[PDB]
């Protein structure tokens, strides 16, 4: 019964994991809220309305996949992510639905437990996941601007509502929430087939990330990037401390290197962190119960000479 969450609560839940993107959090929340409102209606009306599918528009590294993935995680919905550019060949587009039933049974069994010890009725469990997927599932179709200007026609019956054959039974894709995402640098949403345009009533244009947005992505969300390296090096009994001046120095370098070559967004932070933490990671076992403080000087000693050379950056970080 996490479907009863009001939109304001979902925006608060999604703030614990995703920095900014307030505009994208509302439109994601009112799509879920419509699924709740649909169930409180009469049977002839509950079945003839269509979900408020979302069309996300923005570059990479802005966190439009986390907004959708965490969205299903908090409401307890089955989530799947498919790359639309894998279907361009000649295609079993319905595999995106059978994979949703495959992830729904694992979610239902996971919550059937905690409530090698199978004391749960597998039949009723599978038949609940079969219903949870078709009444609450979420399919994230990534890179959908690359099937626009053949593949959209096969995605259509899934959004239009069809009954797809799965190993556990038949599921109905009428009330599944669909999210399309892409950069739309060459094609526009108006270049999608008209049937797809009408079936994406909610559309959001996500914002770009500034150099001051990385320092939040780096420190703020629940289990951020540097929080991971703290707990990882804490396995080797090494306490790591990042001075705020050094976190800001990593954000200034990632944003700067995202400018010289090509912009990948917050994904740049992964290669930046591991590169600077290389000496610490290699020598961590032979350094027990130590306390290491990361200063901006130590950051520039390992990155500033590399981040200045553009030709080196395209390869090593």
């Amino acid at each position: 019964a996490g479907i009863r969450l009001t939109p304001k609560e979902i925006v608060s839940k999604l703030n614990e994991y995703i920095v900014g993107q307030n505009d994208a959090k509302r439109k994601v929340a009112i799509a879920l809220r419509n699924r709740y409102r649909r169930s409180l209606l009469d049977e002839e009306s509950k079945q003839e309305i269509s979900p408020k599918n979302i069309l996300m528009i923005g570059p990479t590294g802005v966190g439009k996949t986390e907004i959708a993935r965490r969205m299903a995680k908090v409401v307890g919905a089955p989530f799947i992510k498919v790359e639309a550019t894998k279907f361009t060949e000649l295609r079993d587009v319905e595999s995106m639905v059978r994979d949703l039933v495959d992830v729904s049974v694992r979610l239902v069994k996971a919550q059937k437990k905690s409530l090698a010890d199978e004391l749960i009725d597998q039949e009723s469990a599978n038949q609940e996941a079969l219903e949870l997927a078709e009444q609450m599932g979420i399919i994230f179709i990534d890179e959908i601007d690359k099937v626009a200007t053949g593949v959209q026609r096969d995605i259509l019956p899934i959004l239009e509502g069809s009954v797809i054959q799965t190993k556990y039974g038949t599921v109905n894709t009428e009330h599944m929430l669909f999210i399309g995402a892409g950069a739309f640098h060459v094609s526009k949403p108006s270049d999608l087939i008209p049937e797809l345009q009408g079936r994406f009533p909610i559309r959001v244009e996500l914002d770009s990330l500034s150099v001051e947005d990385f320092v939040r992505i780096l420190t703020e969300p629940k289990l951020s990037l540097i929080k991971q390296y703290e707990a990882l090096l804490q396995t080797e009994e090494v306490t790591v401390n990042f001075t705020d001046e050094a976190i800001t120095r990593l954000a200034e370098i990632a944003y700067q290197v995202n400018q010289d070559t090509d912009n990948i967004g917050a994904r740049r932070l992964h290669t930046i962190l591991e590169k600077m933490l290389e000496d610490l990671s290699f020598e961590a076992p032979s350094m027990p119960n130590a306390v290491v403080d990361i200063t901006p000087q130590y950051v520039d000693d390992k990155l500033k000479s590399i981040s200045t050379n553009k030709d080196l950056s395209a390869f090593i970080l």
